[PDB]
């Protein structure tokens, strides 16, 4: 079974993403990164992205992480602390939803992979 399946599939990811952005927009460390972001579009992209990242689809139909975050790194000071805030907010949301610790851990390994971090932070 994939991580996607174990978590509860579409409706679990849909709920997690919605809740995650609720948490992010209240997080003073990072909420301002989304000041000019269309959150309907962002929600749909993240649902599609995590579906892919958790093995629910072969591919992500959307931007690469490096190009996606480039303007944030170059113009708005996006750094490792913001990255860690995002990972922490995602995992907090899953804990709150009742996702078991062993699955929360598999998600942490995805969100924290160097191939993700280096591209997002354009390092
Ligand atoms: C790290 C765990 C991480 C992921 C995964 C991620 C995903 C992601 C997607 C799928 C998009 C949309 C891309 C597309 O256009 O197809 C996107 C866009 C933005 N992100 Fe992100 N992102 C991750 C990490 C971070 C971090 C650490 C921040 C800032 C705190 C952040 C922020 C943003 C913002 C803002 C956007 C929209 C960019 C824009 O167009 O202005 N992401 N992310
Ligand atoms: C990016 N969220």
């Amino acid at each position: 079974s994939t991580l996607y399946e174990k978590l509860g599939g579409t409706t679990a990811v849909d709920l997690a993403v919605d809740k995650f952005y609720e948490r992010v927009l209240q997080d003073d460390r990072i909420k301002h990164f989304f000041a000019d972001v269309d959150m309907a579009k962002q929600r749909a992209h993240q649902k599609a992205f995590l579906t892919y990242a958790f093995g629910g689809t072969d591919k992500y139909d959307g931007r690469y992480m490096r190009e996606a975050h480039k303007e944030l790194v170059e113009n708005h000071g996006l750094n490792g602390e913001h990255f860690d805030a995002v990972a922490e907010d995602l995992l907090a949301t899953l804990k709150e939803m009742g996702v078991p610790e062993d699955l929360i851990a598999e998600v942490a390994a995805v969100a924290g992979a160097p191939a993700h971090k280096r591209d997002v932070l354009n390092q």
